[PDB]
DNA sequence: CCACTAACCTACTCACACC
DNA sequence: GGTGTGAGTAGGTTAGTGG
């Protein structure tokens, strides 16, 4: 289980992220997609940052003191059956395995990761 | 050495289609 | 109401960044 290579923000990207977070710490998919392209970062990395930034901000605010969701990804029985056989072998695929499963299904890798998180909690 | 943090994780919830 | 499952939330853990 290897994780994806950790990126490192440029100052231009950091500024853009904080400015948008300041306006709304709960962006929807459209805001995240626009921001992602505006600063040259894949949208899933942006979503992960907004999650971490909120947990930061809430943790300091604890010791000092709705936009539209992504559209539901349609998953065929063909794709599900292939994800299910992978899931029985390994419930914690690394980035390589997720990228293989994304290639074989045609689904985005970020969606493969969510599918495994949900599947682990319910089976 | 060690503080910070992207990446990843659990747990619970919301959304929404379907019966 | 009940079921199923994709996408949200809070917040904890793992491992790379860089002082």
């Amino acid at each position: 289980r290897g994780r994806r290579r950790r990126l490192v923000w440029t100052p231009s990207q950091s500024e853009a992220l904080r400015a948008c977070f300041e306006r709304n710490p709960y962006p929807g998919i459209a805001t995240r997609e626009r921001l992602a392209q505006a600063i040259g970062i894949p949208e899933p990395r942006v979503q992960i940052w907004f999650q971490n930034e909120r947990s930061r901000q809430l943790r300091q605010h604890r010791r000092e003191s709705p936009e539209g969701r992504r559209k539901r990804t349609a998953v065929t029985g063909s794709q599900t059956a292939l994800l299910l056989r992978a899931f029985e072998k390994d419930r914690f695929p690394g980035i390589a395995a997720r990228e293989e499963l994304a290639r074989e299904t045609g689904l985005p890798e970020s969606r493969i990761q969510i599918w495994f998180q949900n599947r682990r909690a319910r089976h």
